[PDB]
């Protein structure tokens, strides 16, 4: 089996994609965002506070058919940037671009953090880390990728993110159509659970590239593109009136600016992230400052290659025996 669905920005800056899938008998359709760093799906619900809930599709398991509580299944998850989440659990029929899973874990919000509410556009996240993160006590349960994985024709899937514009994930198939060149394989660590892997090094611009190991995450649940200090630094120097904000919260720069490209190394293969990938545009509703696409990882402990990366990118998440992340032009 394959599936195929697209993937849509939920506002004019790409700060997080969301895809339609469907739960349960007779469907029910929400938008959750795809998260490559996380392994939990869950969802907005009937249960959820009803204070918490200000405009997003909630899942109401007692209209579905296929629906069973998974007696005693608790969960609660915290994500890198400070929100949250909790409640209990259902199994029930999952579907994403015509890819069925029956008895999926479906994590039904009690609880959601101040952000969760704020966005009506993401109904929930579904999460295709590693299963050794998912939160689901006393029995961890498995990601929709791991249980759908023996079905599928090839053990992968596929995020070929936007810029600006819809994308897609695919399970199951590598659409050659999709992607330049060829795709060049490096090696994951799953020892966090992450689909963790080493670029290669980076240049600025038009600059020489600089060869130095760089272990991060590959997460299409966060926004950015978070590298270490000296890398961010470099960037940033050559942006005139750049500068680190403790205020605002990271590297803001004239919203005048031109920026300069990042390429990121992928074994001897190069991808390159235009200028205009990394503009977050104002700080501030009508601000000349602008918020940078590029941010230390300093304090958070990981480097995440956020959406501003992936999304320069087509990329495969192999999840053969032997996981491994593939990417390629576009
Ligand atoms: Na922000």
């Amino acid at each position: 089996s394959t599936g195929s669905a697209t993937t849509t920005p939920i506002d004019s800056l790409d700060d997080a994609y969301i895809t339609p899938v469907q739960i349960g008998t007779p469907a029910q359709t929400l938008n959750l965002d795809f998260d490559t760093g996380s392994s939990d799906l869950w969802v907005f619900s009937s249960e959820t506070t009803a204070s918490e809930v200000d405009g997003q599709t909630i899942y109401t398991p007692s209209k579905s058919t296929t629906a069973k509580l998974l007696s005693g299944a608790t969960w609660s998850i915290s994500y890198g940037d400070g929100s949250s989440s909790s409640g209990d659990v259902y199994t029930d029929t999952v579907s994403v671009g015509g890819l069925t899973v029956t008895g999926q874990a479906v994590e039904s919000a009690k609880k959601v953090s101040s952000s969760f509410t704020e966005d009506s556009t993401i109904d929930g996240l579904l999460g295709l880390a590693f299963s050794t993160l998912n939160t689901v006590s006393p029995t961890q349960q498995k990601t929709f990728f791991d249980n759908a994985k023996a079905s599928l024709d090839s053990p992968v899937f596929t995020a070929d993110l936007g810029y600006h514009a819809p994308g897609t994930y695919n399970f199951g198939f590598i659409d050659t159509t999709a992607y330049t060149g060829s795709i060049t394989y490096t090696a994951v660590s799953t020892k966090q659970g992450f689909w963790e892997w080493t670029s290669t090094g980076y240049a600025v611009g038009s600059g020489t590239f600089k060869s130095t190991s760089i272990d991060g995450i590959a997460d299409t649940g966060t926004t950015l593109l978070y590298l270490p200090a000296t890398v961010v630094s470099a960037y940033w120097a050559q942006v005139s009136g750049a500068k680190s904000s403790s205020s605002v919260g990271g590297y803001v720069f004239p919203c005048s600016a031109t920026l300069p490209s990042f390429t990121f190394g992928v074994g001897s293969a190069r991808i390159v992230i235009p200028g205009d990938y990394i503009d977050f545009g104002p700080i501030s509703t009508g601000s000349s400052s602008c918020f940078g696409g590029i941010q230390s990882s300093a304090g958070i402990g990981i480097n995440i290659f956020g959406d501003v990366a992936l999304k320069a990118a087509f990329v495969v998440f192999n999840g053969a025996t032997t996981p491994t992340l593939g990417f390629a032009s576009k």
